[PDB]
């Protein structure tokens, strides 16, 4: 309950810091750092001591003590003084960004085409099951914005979405809901074309009352007519009113955007930003948290489709 922790500036992708102990009203000789991973997460823990002074107990961090494993990193300091007395100082968050990847699907159905959409879309549902089974299979913790937050407080972090809002994406919630056991957790983010809701070959209403009642899906919002933002200037009708549609159907508050066909400018941004607290991209990339402005309004994704060998899938999600 005495002093505070600080460190030294680090950019996103660093993998060291120094950080120190400040403003203790008691003279120490040294300093305990009690440092541990959140994920992993209070039973591995790390202890170095600065006997470091002059400097307020400065401490070289490098993460290869960690085996460069990154995320929110917990600090307890414990005072040691001239008298070998113990004292407890201050508990700190440190966070090192990890990579997210974001992967956009679209359909999951054997491709009937042409018939609605490219062959591209049309993720078979077995296909799609084997996706999610690799992320069962090794420890993928999938996360929607509800817990955006907390890709740096969990292991192998994953965002899993799909846009348009297509009426066989039900059978993504059946193998999503089937893989569904005590060990694995799955969560998913659907994005409605708002004014296509209950049109044919999309969602009805109760298919989203489903979805959302099994705790697997977070709905959000697609604009409202699948419009292209960086070529329109009406952003009431189709972020405000999307976000509107969707929220009076669900119930649930909705955050998050998709720009359909992935179209963008500074000023369709700032427009978003009015509305959503994120929205997501066809930028190519895993996303990561840099500290540039605006950045949780491009987010970037992985295009995954039919023609995605399970080899180049692994190497998006690694
Ligand atoms: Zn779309």
């Amino acid at each position: 309950t005495q002093g505070v922790i600080t460190w030294d500036p680090y950019e996103y992708n660093a993998q060291n810091t120094t950080l120190y102990t400040k403003d203790l009203r008691d003279s120490f000789k040294e300093v305990r750092y009690n440092i541990w991973r959140t994920a992993d997460g209070p039973e591995s823990k790390q202890t170095f001591t600065s006997q470091e002074k002059d400097r307020d107990f400065a401490l070289p961090l490098h993460l290869k003590t960690f085996h460069l494993k990154r995320g929110e990193f917990q600090i307890e300091t414990v005072g040691i003084k001239e008298d070998n007395t113990e004292t407890n100082l201050v508990t700190s968050k440190i966070t090192f960004q990890q990579h997210v990847p974001v992967l956009m699907y679209h359909a999951i159905e054997k491709f009937p085409g042409p018939s609605d959409g490219d062959y591209g879309l049309y993720v078979p549902p077995e296909q799609f099951e084997k996706h999610m089974q690799y992320l069962k299979d090794n420890g993928y913790t999938m996360l929607t914005f509800e817990r955006w937050n907390d890709i740096n407080r969990v292991n192998k972090p994953i965002f899993i979405t799909m846009d348009d809002g297509r009426k066989n994406n039900m059978n993504a919630l059946h193998i999503l809901q089937k893989l569904k056991d005590d060990t694995f957790q799955p969560a998913a983010t659907e994005f409605l074309t708002a004014n296509e809701i209950d049109k044919p070959n999309r969602l009805s209403t109760d298919d989203i009352k489903q979805m959302m009642d099994s705790g697997i899906f977070s709905i959000q919002s697609h604009t409202a007519n699948h419009t292209m933002m960086a070529h329109s200037n009406n952003y009431d009708e189709e972020l405000r009113g999307s976000k509107e549609k969707i929220e009076a159907l669900t119930g649930k508050k909705v955050i998050a955007l998709a720009y359909p066909v992935g179209s963008y400018n500074d000023p369709a941004v700032e427009e978003t930003k009015k509305y959503y607290e994120f929205a997501v991209t066809t930028d190519h990339g895993n996303h990561i948290t840099k500290g540039m402005p605006n950045e949780q309004y491009l987010i970037k994704r992985h295009f995954v489709g039919p023609n995605t060998s399970m080899e180049k899938f692994i190497s998006l999600i690694k």
